[PDB]
Parts: C-alpha cells; sequence; structure tokens
C-alpha cells in the first residue's frame, strides 16, 4: 500500500551540538517523540522502510546515561525512516561485566518481538555527532562508531568493531553470534574481527566525520548464540524502550 | 667474544623533533652515520645484536621522502643497536602500484644478501617520533605506525597491519606472505589481518604516544596466493651508501 521509503532519507539535517550540561527529562522526552509507541517502537507513518532494525544496548546502572541516549537517538533513528525497536539488556547482579553475551541475549529476545533483520549493538555511553550516519546494515558488516569527538586515536574506544556496529540477521547467525566466555574487558583483543574473517566478512564504515560519536563524560563454532544460556527475570516496557533484565551466570 | 646488547639500549632518546623544511643531502647523510657501510648495512661495534632486520621500503617516484627517511631513520636504528640494512624495493614502469607484491620480492631478495630473522615492511613517508618505538620483531605480529603525530585518528594511514609493521622469518613464512593480486590502493581492504587471523595469531603494538608516527608532507586463497606463487623478474640492483634498490617488474593485473 505505502511506497517504499527513498534510499537516503530527505529528513535528514547533519552534524548536531551535543552536550551533556542539561538535565533530561524522559518524560519530556516522550512528549517530544510522540510517534514512538510503547516499548520504544516506532515505523515510519509515510513509507515503508527496509531496515528493521533492533538497537542493542549492553547495560547495568547507567540510567542518566541512557537518558542522554534516549533524548539524542531517538530523533535520529527517526530522521533516518527507519523500522526500530530500542532494547537494553540490563545484567543482573554484581558479576563482571560480559558485553559480548549480552549482545547475544538482545539478538534473541528482541527477535521474539519482530523479524528484525538488522542488529546495532550500541554502548550507552556513545552518541553520534551526525545523522548521516546510519543506523543499519550494509553488504559487509557495518561499523558505526568509527571516531571520537575530538578525532583523535579512536582504537581505545570502538577497538574494530566496537562501540557502535551493525550486523545483519544472517551475517549474525554466520559469525553463530558473538561468544559468551569473555568476562571483563579485554580490548582489541576481544574484538570480533576475527569471527568476520573466519567467515570471510570485512569491515564497511562510513568517513571518519560522518562517523564521529561524543562520548557521555573453530572455538567460535561451538561458543556463540547456539551454546547460549540465560534466564531473563524481568522485561519492563517503558515508553522509550525495552529493559530486559537477565541472569547470564558467572566466569 | 662480544657481549649481548642489553634489552633496551641505552643510547635511545625518546621523543624526536621531525620537520621536513631542510633540504637533504645524501652524500652529508652518509657522513653523518660513517658506520653504515655500502648497502645501508649497519651492526654495533660494540655488541652483538640479536636482531636481524631487513627493513624493506615498497618505493615508485619518491627520492624526496626517501631522502628523508633515511635522513630520520639511520640514527634512531643505530641508537636501538640493531643488526640491520635497507631495502628499497622500487616498481619498474608506472603500472598501477602493488604495495603487498613488492614487500614478498623485499623479504626473498633481502635473505640473498644476509640471514635475516626478522622484516620490518615501512611505507617511505612514515617516520617514528620515538625511538622506543622498537623496529625489531617480537612474539606476536608486531605493528609499529600506531597512531598519528597530531590529528589522532590513524586507521586510514595505517590500517589494521600497514604503515610500520614487522614479522620475524617464522610469521612471515605461516601466512605464506602477503598477497600478490591486490593491485592498486585499497586501504583497510588489502589489509592481511585476516591472514594473521587464520593461523591463530594477533598483534602486538606500543602504546599510542610511543608509537606516534608523523608523515612527510608540507599541508583459504592465503595458501595459494602468497610467497609460494610468487613471480617476478628483477631489472636492476644498486648498492648506495644508505641503501640497497632493487628495480623489479611485477606484471600487470
Amino acid at each position: 500500500s505505502l511506497p517504499a521509503c527513498p534510499e537516503e532519507s530527505p529528513l535528514l539535517v547533519g552534524p548536531m551540538l551535543i552536550e551533556f550540561n542539561m538535565p533530561v527529562d524522559l518524560e519530556l522526552v516522550a512528549k517530544q517523540n510522540p510517534n514512538v509507541k510503547m516499548g520504544g517502537r516506532y515505523a515510519p507513518r509515510d513509507c515503508v522502510s527496509p531496515h528493521k532494525v533492533a538497537i542493542i544496548i549492553p547495560f547495568r546502572n547507567r540510567q542518566e546515561h541512557l537518558k542522554y541516549w534516549l533524548y539524542y537517538l531517538h530523533p535520529v533513528l527517526q530522521r533516518q525512516q527507519l523500522d526500530y525497536g530500542i532494547y537494553v539488556i540490563n545484567q543482573a547482579g554484581d558479576t563482571i561485566f560480559n558485553r559480548a553475551k549480552l549482545l547475544n541475549v538482545g539478538f534473541q529476545e528482541a527477535l521474539k518481538d519482530y523479524d528484525y533483520t538488522c542488529f546495532v549493538f550500541s554502548d550507552v555511553d556513545l552518541i553520534p555527532m551526525n545523522d548521516h550516519n546510519a543506523y543499519r546494515c550494509f553488504s559487509q558488516p557495518r561499523h558505526i562508531s568509527v571516531a571520537m569527538d575530538k578525532f583523535g586515536f579512536s582504537l581505545p574506544y570502538v577497538q574494530y568493531f566496537g562501540g557502535v556496529s551493525a550486523l545483519s540477521k544472517q551475517q549474525f547467525l554466520t559469525i553463530n553470534g558473538f561468544p559468551n566466555n569473555y568476562w571483563g574487558w579485554g580490548g582489541e583483543d576481544d574484538d570480533i574481527f576475527n569471527r568476520l574473517v573466519f567467515r570471510g566478512m570485512s569491515i564497511s564504515r562510513p568517513n571518519a566525520v560522518v562517523g564521529r560519536c561524543r562520548m557521555i563524560r573453530e572455538t567460535m563454532l561451538s561458543d556463540g548464540l547456539n551454546s547460549l544460556t540465560y534466564q531473563v527475570l524481568d522485561v519492563q516496557r517503558y515508553p522509550l524502550y525495552t529493559q530486559i533484565t537477565v541472569d547470564i551466570g558467572t566466569p
């Protein structure tokens, strides 16, 4: 019935100022984005998007950062004319953090809501400075956070495929998702760039200016999606996001 | 007879001023480094170095840049107490450039002079700003150019394992060297990161400050495409005081 959305959205505004010297009230953010449905779900009214994107945020005790993330990304994602939903994967307990495992949980859980075909894995503390940085999938795995605010050496904050990146369902399934046994922060050695290589994939990215983000301030075949185990303890449908609280075990 | 050189050389000075305004005369540079022998060869007089390093530069019509590279790196390499030689691999003709294939030639040709055990592959237009950045090999593949001088975003110039990197002879042979069929400038698409992964190796590097480099300016297929399938024709070999230049025909796409 509806027409397909254009290939490039005409609603983009380009670079935007990101400042964190202003308190955020999510009740106001919700009234500013009234087309977002309960649970953080949105689709264009005027056209059909081919981008069915689940944005997955690994999370634990970062509510202030999340307020800023929602305040800044909901307008961006709509301007990009995406058919998206927001899934916050909250790691229950005080175990060592396991980013990769939570991303696997988010993939499995988001698919219970809707047949997403693209998955954006995003740290809660990275805001894109230009809405030309598409939050969706490409013919190759996509690295969305390319460089940081002040355009310095960026590998510490984003590694090769960290910070914000995107994988289609097929790309995610080809590598059997992320590993589940990397507890803690391992740097550019725990980057799953290795998994993309084994399956003959490379990295796509925008240019470093469009890709700027600002900060709020083998074993593969057996360790991954097919061996994932976890227990969901809570699911909360807030106006602007879904939060899933899970027990992912211990190292 | 001689003692082993220390693990860290006592001659290191740390950060360095790098400027590209003074014209360079290689006859004067040779008089500044009188211990460098014909062909750009040096070994310490006072100790035996465990680092037998061939520095291989893929090259074509960049003589001005090459002057600066020699002016700045010969002092650095000597201070690092290395047993090294300088090999410039000049691609004959003005065909489309093939960085990776030239690197394979340099590895094969350097070994005809001397039994090097470490190979540093360095773009001619990258100068290290700190002599603590070791131009030699490690237990894992080594990425020497980590970050750029000022605007630190470095991925376009260094990729994952480009710019300046080092592979021991064993590490190089394990991945069957570099590919030979990547014609042109491919960026991080021509990067051999996949080959290191395929063989269960990772990247070692210094921290981004020690690893800072400045750019000269004024502004499956692995097992079958590599060293074992390399073909080329040497057209000239010239032995200058400060470097060996090998001019080769590496064919066309």
